[PDB]
Parts: structure tokens; sequence; C-alpha cells
């Protein structure tokens, strides 16, 4: 089934997929009709392909993110709060989101959705 | 409108209100059609009676809340992590919860889902 042990796993993986680029991890986790919304508001991505071109161009630049609180899991959902940091033209950017997954009864995630602004970015001149 | 800034204000009205045991000013963030979903997976509580109710349930016992972290606001929606304690029979519990806010254009909040799980509460003996 789906615990919420088995979504703050996802959780773990997801965030270690990022980290090490590992794009076939990231989508592997994702239902092969999933929707990835990127930034709310935004046209939520759907299909395999459509998400696995999205986290594509999500790791042109290295990213280090981790967790920085609890993973929040009940029934088919979780909520992570988290830090995505990357470095341009040596800029030091961190984007501070907040991620909800929606899981279906396989254990994959057929909803995945961020949710931040520019108040949650945060970077130097 | 509804703004990033007018979405962390009510969510900082909404934290101040719980501590304040204010009913009213909490109540009155929301849109008269407005669900309430105390737990996911839970049957979403509808209308300013409902909604009350559950809030005045809620403050049976004294609630200190406090945010962990910035807000997250976006387009019409706002998620936001933080604690609400109390004690009981000389036992203290922390629940550290995510929550989310769906707002309308008029700056009330349409919908609030509050995500948490067994993990999630923290209590002594
Ligand atoms: C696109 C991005 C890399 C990845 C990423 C961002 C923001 C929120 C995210 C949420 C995720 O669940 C997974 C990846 C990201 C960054 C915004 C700036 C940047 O370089
Ligand atoms: C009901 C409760 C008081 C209020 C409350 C809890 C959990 C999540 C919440 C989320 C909210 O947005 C507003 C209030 C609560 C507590 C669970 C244990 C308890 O006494």
């Amino acid at each position: 089934m789906n615990t919420p042990e088995h979504m703050t796993a996802v959780v773990q993986r997801y965030v270690a997929a990022l980290n090490a680029g590992d794009l076939d991890g990231i989508v592997a986790l994702f239902a092969d009709d999933a929707t990835v919304e990127d930034a709310v508001g935004s046209e939520p991505r759907s299909g395999t392909a459509a998400i696995r071109e999205f986290y594509a161009n999500s790791l042109k630049l290295p990213l280090a993110v981790e967790l920085t609180q609890e993973v929040r899991a009940v029934a088919n959902e979780a909520a992570f709060a988290f830090i995505v940091s990357f470095e341009y033209q040596g800029r030091k950017t961190v984007v501070a989101p907040i991620d909800h997954f929606r899981f279906n009864g396989a254990g994959k995630v057929v909803s995945m959705r961020a949710l931040f602004g520019e108040k949650n970015i945060h970077a130097g001149a």
C-alpha cells in the first residue's frame, strides 16, 4: 500500500536524486500520467516525457537540496519544506519552497506542486 | 487584490488569533462558503457555522502556535510550516503540521487544509 513511511521515503529519494542529478531516479517516482506544477499558477506539465524534460532543465545547474524540517505525510499525501541552492556568475541563490505530493495506491506520485514566491528566493546582489 | 504580502499577513493573523483564542478573528478570515479540512482524508467542514464550530472545539485547550519558517505565498495560495502546542494532564504535546490556504480575489480564504500525521505529533509519555 501507501504509508506515511513510504511517502516520507519517497520525499527523501526525491531530494537525494536532485542532489545527484539522477533524472531516472526522479521520474521513476512518478506515475506515467502524473502532473508536475513547477510553480503554482503555471500550466502543469503532464506525462513522463514532460515531467522528465522539466527536471532535465532544472538540473542544468548543479543543485544542492535538503529538507529543512520533518516531512508531513498523511493519507496519500505528503508536504515538505526544503531548500534548493545553486550558484551562477558568482552569485549564490537559495530557493525555499514547500512541495506537495499526491500518491496513488501503488505508492507512485500522481501529482507534485511546488509552492514558492519571490520572498522565498534568497539571493545576494 | 490578493497579494503574497496579503496572504502572508493573513497567515500571521491566523496564527495570532489561535494564540489569543480569537474565534471571530479566525472565522473572519474565511469566505462564507469556505471549507476547512482539519486533517487530510477527513470530510471537509463547509460554511461559516461549521468552520467556527471546528475552531471552537480546537480552542477548548489553550494553544500556543507559531510559524517555524517563512510563509510561502504565490498566486492565490499560501503554505506554511508551524507548531501548535498544548498541555493536558501534565503532558505537553507539540503538533508540527503544514497548512495550505487557497484565497479568492477578495483576499478571503476559500479553502484551508492541514497536513500532518502521527510522526508529526511530538509528545512525551
Ligand atoms: C528551477 C530551479 C532548480 C530546481 C527547483 C527550483 C525551485 C523549486 C523546486 C521544487 C522541486 O520540487 C524540484 C526542483 C525545484 C529552482 C528555481 C531556480 C532553479 O534553478
Ligand atoms: C485539534 C488540536 C488544536 C488545533 C490544531 C491541531 C492540529 C493542526 C491545526 C492546524 C490549524 O490550521 C489550526 C489548528 C490546528 C491540534 C491537534 C491536537 C489539538 O488539540
